């Protein structure tokens, strides 16, 4: 258990790795994250939590950003909608075991220098650049608006204007963190977590289109969504359900199954549980219900605190 | 004599007429104009305020825009170099005879307010569109900046913030003043001056940084300007001496010729300055000094209140 490795682990990239090293030295040392307000908070707003609990217990002081303005230039609606989402999303990640500091990005306006500093580096920033920093971020709209080359340079001034030593989001972040490297003064060690697919197994695990796990999902809702999840036989790459059991089941693990399809089998850990799925062993009904039910245990403690306070 | 007449006097359009003589049965009327601050005013610059002391005397509050911030976004250097520059702009359109509200793009500006409708205009405003506004304004850069695209929403909100009712500007704003026809719920009055052609014919004043007459230039160099300046003999679109001799002069003049030329001739306006220009009744050197010696007259009071 070393605090690199506890950080490292579970995520696509971090750069850079001697950087975090660094970091790591220094007795006084934070972190941020920025979330779009989101009107269903599912596993993968759930992925990050965890990973910034992890950075926490490492010893950082944890910035959570909840990006109203951001999701306002991201075209999610009018932006005191947004922030009541946002308020929403607050308590839910204030129910997930981490003790962090929130920030609204409506709240940094105004400090004058501050909205100068977005003319500043709108002066540093191209247009090909921020719109290239886009394309992972923003479902696209026929002809473009300015808001979205405006967005990513809100994001690093926001990195810059929180004053941490680590900038964390997903693998879809990191053209915008990139140019956050590229445009502050100090560089920021950048930790990417993997993105998790959504379970009709296509796109990501998105807006609430019923291609998501929310942390406050009833029993009936998990186990309904989980059956009928995209979980092709002997297929780990893409498949929704072997992520999940591998970004959030804890191991060993006991998979129940009727004697008849063989006793009940227990993995100890998730690359066993890969080697069995992969070799038909294990099939996916049977691994759809170890999911959900577990799920339930994993995220009870989330969902009775919001329900209610 | 009028005014309406007397405001449409030496403009190229506007936008609309109809709602300017709506505008001009208000009680109150306000009139905006933004510049970018620069070492030299000249008048290109005088030919814009002449326009909007039209305006003052109309009824119209006048509203100076500093914009420092503009120009930040523009790549002229720093805003503390840019604010001071603002400093002797403000000094040299007061000094043109025009008093009113001298405002900066940053003061209004870095405010949450602001800000945020910044913003709500960024959302509404096409990349495509904010882009081609910046045609005849934006600095030359191989590698285009945000900064470009900020520029123009940033002008139409400081046109909606000061809640005026006629936004004035050369015909290089014109793509810009459309942008604010459309994204604000106040369409304002869009009122456009011509552009100067530089002294040497080759673009416009601005600034060029040569080209140019200051309004605060020793006659040494008007005289010395206006003499090596383009003017070809009989044509007059193109031709600065003769937009210098429409915009600034005071008519009837007189024109002082030794005899071996035509003597000295009287001039009822400038259309018939033109009419002698173009038969080459008049040539290009005695058309420039009486040009200079007229500019030296005029900008005089100026020159002399800085």
């Amino acid at each position: 258990m070393d605090e690199f490795e506890m950080i490292k682990r579970n995520t696509s990239e971090i750069i850079s790795e001697e950087e975090l090293r660094e970091v790591l030295k220094k007795d006084e040392k934070s972190a941020r994250i920025g979330f779009e307000p989101s009107g269903k908070i599912h596993l993968g707003h759930y992925l990050q939590i965890k990973k910034m609990i992890d950075l926490q217990n490492a010893g950082f002081d944890i910035i959570i950003y909840l990006a109203d303005l951001g999701a306002y230039l991201n075209q999610k609606g009018e932006l005191d909608e947004i922030r009541k989402i946002g308020d929403y999303n607050k308590k839910v990640f204030e129910a997930m075991g981490l003790k962090a500091k929130y920030v609204y990005g409506s709240e940094n306006c105004l400090d004058k220098d501050y909205t100068l500093n977005v003319y500043r580096l709108a002066l540093k920033t191209t247009l090909k650049r921020a719109r290239r920093s886009m394309e992972l971020i923003a479902r696209e709209d026929e002809n473009p608006k300015v808001a979205e080359v405006i967005y990513p340079i809100m994001q690093v001034n926001n990195i810059h204007y929180s004053g941490v030593d680590v900038a964390v989001g997903g693998m879809e972040q990191r053209k915008i963190h990139m140019l956050a490297r590229e445009l502050l003064p100090k560089k920021v060690v950048c930790i990417h977590n993997p993105v998790l697919t959504g379970l009709d197994g296509e796109g990501k695990m998105s807006s609430s289109k019923g291609n998501f796990i929310a942390v406050d999902d009833s029993p009936e809702e998990i186990r309904a969504k989980i059956k009928k999840a995209y979980c092709p036989a002997g297929v780990v790459e893409g498949n929704p359900i072997m992520e999940i059991a591998k970004y959030f089941l804890e191991y060993p693990l006991t998979i129940k199954r009727p004697e008849k399809f063989g006793g009940d089998l227990t993995v100890n850990s998730y690359e066993e549980l890969e080697s069995l799925f992969k070799n038909k062993e294990l099939h996916p009904m049977d691994l759809k219900n170890a999911v959900a039910e577990e799920l339930i245990k994993i995220l009870e403690p989330i969902r009775k605190r919001l329900l209610e306070h």
